[PDB]
């Protein structure tokens, strides 16, 4: 314990001494934004690195350190940092004029493409973020059903004002939430049945992202579909992260159909983006000719997003590319798990396809409860260790593949995990 | 008579725009009513906009219009400003989706804090809606209270709209909805529910309800009562921040605890911000504060670059003031014209923002407009299209930097022709 404290203090010091420009920048920025910060996930102690430049799957900090990027804008940056297909589409759109203040020539074609790639989406609308998409989805479900109660799950993350521990987070909007255990099929069935008439919607990630890439089990997710249908509630799949996991998203891979689906991240080509869609009869609430619900938002249909999204999905992150990237991720996750098992350490990587997360526990991880006892200092040691090995990762150990990452890049990550185990044998919890 | 005039307008508009009609029918398949943003829809179908340059727009059928709506105040720079485009290209060449603190966000944060000194610290969001949601969340946690005072006709974003009651799309916070520009009801209700009230949220001029200025005595009553009671005052200046060199609140000399921003501040890119008192913003300091606020595109280099470029090179404080003066002169001409012709018609608002209304007398709240014949607005809208003017269905008129004095003359002229050709349909003054 005292040895871990000491290794961490050493990590902080080396990180500090090697990054004076990032420190200077942090001090200066702290005057105008709380903790110099506009986005909580980007902050880490002692201070976060300022990123100066990006190209392909490479990033450079303010002090000129070059890293292989293994976080890729928290799944939004699947195209890498400098894709010409994206840039040229944005440029052409700007030359056509921006802020066009009307229905445009670009939105319809992106909407079509999305509905075709995700056939469970009969109609959709665009929002400016995943947080907005989920808000609008929940708003629609409450009005469509005439009910107020929303079922969500422990560890669930659905945006800036829609996060949950065992209870709603301090920033979570005061909808009537019923928070149930993730991957507990029996409790879900019972609680949904018991409160049937009150439940407007069951909102769930098919794999939880923020909580640590925790796959939703077949039985649990089928139970949610059956229970919701039973009591007359809408099932909403949050596929903001999860849609990239297979050629047509994770829900379709699993064979489960939700009433509504929310999207975000990469679908806007790396531009600000969200969307909510599903059954045409639910979406009809927003049909301005006949529906009772209004949904405005200044930048909903902006030409930059509309252009960059269509370019990205058609030229780069195609359904086939999504399958192929998922294959690489599975291969990677298997190598990492075999390594951890072989070295006898209480360490694993959980996830699906091109998304995984480091965890310092032995055994099956089925919910965030299984990670409650974990020593958070261990994640930090790994993060700083990866920086030393020219790898830019997430503080939470969230590993995210992007298209430009080479097989050699992947090898470097595996080697870095290996050197981490071998350097910290005295410090890491044992498997048994 | 009005029914027939409206049917004729629909016919004329339909026949002149078949490509827009065809685009609409095809788009209706994948988006409800072909639509992703409600304000953009109007009957019988909305124009598809194909191109923009300066303060000009082209529809799918090739018509060129002078632009008098300008992305609902967001498009203050026009549709093709080189300073914005060059700044965005520059940022893209340095790489996008940078996944961390970057070199551009601090410049823009400092700029906002300096130009709007009521903002000591801020955080960026992806829209005005998020900014308002985050500010409300901050206020509730800071005060430890639940009740939120808002005003009828108030619009604060997609899930924060109010008539006399919250709109069906509004998040179920504990809202107390009060009449706009009613100082006596505001004072009595705020004191009655004092210890429960975390926050008073108000636009210093209501936008969506029809450019209705908040009266000084009313807005001061809000500041006074909020302070008296221990509630935070939040000014929603998403629209209103453009109205003076340092925003409307500063023009009026009133200081809110928090301010929300949006629209043009991100240079034409997706943008929102909330900020104010450093001690309230401390709740979000990741080092010591209990509140978390992520959001993947919050600090994106595109927005950071365009925002800084627009605010330093184009829509400077001086430019904001000059545009407001041109707006004041336009509104005065329009009101003189309407009074001249004896019609029950007027333009309300401040500076570069105004709104057509078919009533006589003082417009103080949405109640004053409840009984207006909506067909007159449509008639005006279609008439302006005929005169190659692109405005909003609701009669919202928005100035932008590239609009020439000759463009503005055309707008006045077109209202003149509107009055003179529809004199038999318009309500009379007195
Ligand atoms: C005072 C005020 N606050 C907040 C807002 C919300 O800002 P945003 O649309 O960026 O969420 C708006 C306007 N939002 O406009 C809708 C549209 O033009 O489609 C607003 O007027
Ligand atoms: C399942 C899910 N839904 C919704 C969201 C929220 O989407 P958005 O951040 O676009 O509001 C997220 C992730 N948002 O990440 C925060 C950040 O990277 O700063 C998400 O994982």
């Amino acid at each position: 314990h005292a040895a871990i404290d000491q290794a961490l203090a050493d990590a902080y010091r080396r990180f500090t001494d090697a990054n004076p420009a990032s420190q200077r920048q942090f001090e200066a920025q702290a005057r105008y934004m709380p903790g110099a910060n506009s986005r909580s996930v980007l902050f880490y102690a002692p201070f976060p690195l300022t990123i100066a430049r990006g190209e392909g799957a490479a990033l450079w900090d303010a002090d000129g350190h070059r890293y292989a990027d293994f976080i890729a804008e928290y799944t939004a940056g699947v195209y890498g940092h400098s894709a010409p297909e994206i840039r040229d589409a944005v440029i052409e759109a700007m030359q056509g004029g921006i802020n066009l203040t009307g229905h445009n020539l670009l939105e319809g074609r992106l909407a079509r493409l999305i509905c075709e790639r995700f056939p469970q989406i009969e109609q959709l609308r665009f929002t400016n973020s995943g947080t907005e998409a989920n808000l609008m989805a929940l708003t629609a479900a409450l009005h469509f059903t005439g009910r107020r109660k929303i079922v969500v799950f422990s560890g669930g993350y659905h945006g800036g004002v829609l996060g949950f521990g065992a209870r709603p987070s301090p920033t979570t909007v005061p909808f009537d939430f019923l928070v149930l255990p993730y991957n507990d099929a029996q409790t879900a069935r019972a609680q949904i049945e018991r409160h049937g008439p009150e439940i407007a919607v069951v909102l769930v990630e098919p794999m939880q992202g923020a909580s640590g890439c925790i796959p939703g089990q077949p039985d649990f997710l089928q139970a949610l579909r059956e229970s919701a249908t039973q009591v007359g509630a809408l099932l909403v799949f949050d596929e903001v992260m999860t849609s990239r996991l297979a050629p047509h998203g994770l829900a379709n891979k699993l064979g489960i159909r939700s009433d509504l689906t929310t999207l975000g991240k990469y679908i806007g080509g790396g531009m600000s983006f969200g969307a909510f869609g599903g059954r045409a009869d639910v979406m009809a609430l927003f049909d301005p000719r006949t529906g009772p619900l209004a949904h405005s938002g200044t930048f909903n249909n902006n030409v930059m997003t509309m252009a960059a999204g269509y370019a990205g999905l058609t030229k780069l992150f195609t359904p086939e590319a999504a399958g192929a990237l998922a294959e690489r991720g599975e291969a990677l996750r298997a190598r990492l798990n075999a390594l951890c098992a072989n070295e006898g350490v209480a360490m694993q990587f959980t996830g699906i396809g091109s998304l995984m997360n480091a965890h310092f526990v032995q055994g099956d991880v089925r919910s965030s409860e299984d990670l409650a006892a974990v020593d958070g200092r261990l994640r930090q040691l790994l993060f700083f260790h990866l920086l030393n090995e020219d790898i830019y990762s997430s503080p939470r150990g969230f590993v995210v593949l992007s298209l430009p990452l080479t097989d050699a890049d992947i090898d470097r990550y595996v080697a870095a995990i290996g050197s981490f185990i071998g350097g910290h044998g005295a410090l890491l919890p044992r498997a048994n």
